C-alpha cells in the first residue's frame, strides 16, 4: 500500500508528480512527489532582507492528503547563509488553482547563539 | 558532505542518535551524505494522536542548524496531517541538547490550520 507518485500529488491537489509554485515575495520553488510520502525538488529564494538569493537549493520533505512539510539548507555551490528554513502547510484547490499555505521558521545564526525566525508563506500553482 | 563530519558539527559523536523531547516522545536522527537526516519520529505527548508508534522523518542539517518532518501516516495510523521542525543544537559537555520550534498542519475545526509549538530534545544516547 505504499502511495504512487502520481497518488501522493493528486492527493496533494495537483495532476502531476512535478509541480511549479510562487509565493508572495516571488520566490518559487518545484515539488516532485515520489514513493515513501516523499517531497523533493528546488528552492529558488527571491525575497528581499535575506541572503542566497536567485539560485537553487535543495529541498527534501514529506506529505500526506493535502499536507506538506519541508526543508531547505541553504547551502550550495554558489553561496552560504548559515541557516535552515522548513515549512509546513495545507493546500487548497480551487477551480483550476491551487494554493499551499505555509508557515515557516528559520534557524540561523544569533550573537551569542542560534536563534529561530518565523514567517508565513503562500504559494501558487505556476499553470 | 561525509555522514560523521555532518553529525560532528551538529554536535552529535555518531552517525547514528536518538533524542528525546520535554514531553517524552522520542526520535532516531542519522546523518547521511550531503547534509540529510533520516530516521523515525515517536509521538508520546499527551493531547496528540497518533501516539506510540514510529513515523518517519526526513531533512537537512548546516552546521548545528536542523530542520525535519514526519508525516503521520503510518500502517498502524493515521492523523492526516504533517509536522515539521527547526532549530538548533547546543552542546554542554557530553549533553547535546536541540533547541526546536515546530508547526503541525491537520485538518482543524473546519479547514485545515497550522498550530505552533517549542520541543526541547536530548540526547539519550
Ligand atoms: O537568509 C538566509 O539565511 C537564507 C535565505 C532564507 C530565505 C527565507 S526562507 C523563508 C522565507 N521565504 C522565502 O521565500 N524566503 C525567505
Ligand atoms: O496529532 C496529530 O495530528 C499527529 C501527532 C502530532 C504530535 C505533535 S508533533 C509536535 C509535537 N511534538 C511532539 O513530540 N508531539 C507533538
Amino acid at each position: 500500500q505504499d502511495m504512487s507518485p502520481r497518488q501522493s500529488a493528486e492527493a496533494f491537489g495537483v495532476p502531476a508528480v512535478s509541480s511549479s509554485w510562487v509565493n508572495q515575495d516571488g520566490s518559487t520553488m518545484t515539488l516532485v512527489f515520489g514513493a515513501g510520502n516523499s517531497v523533493s525538488g528546488f528552492y529558488v529564494n527571491n525575497a528581499p532582507g535575506f541572503g542566497c538569493q536567485g539560485t537553487p537549493y535543495p529541498l527534501v520533505g514529506l506529505t500526506w492528503g493535502n499536507f506538506i512539510g519541508f526543508t531547505v539548507a541553504w547551502d550550495n555551490a554558489t553561496a552560504n547563509c548559515n541557516s535552515v528554513t522548513s515549512w509546513t502547510g495545507f493546500a487548497e484547490a480551487a477551480g483550476s488553482d491551487v494554493t499551499i499555505v505555509t508557515d515557516w521558521n528559520l534557524a540561523y545564526q544569533g550573537s551569542s547563539s542560534g536563534e529561530i525566525q518565523q514567517g508565513s508563506d503562500t504559494f501558487t500553482l505556476v499553470n
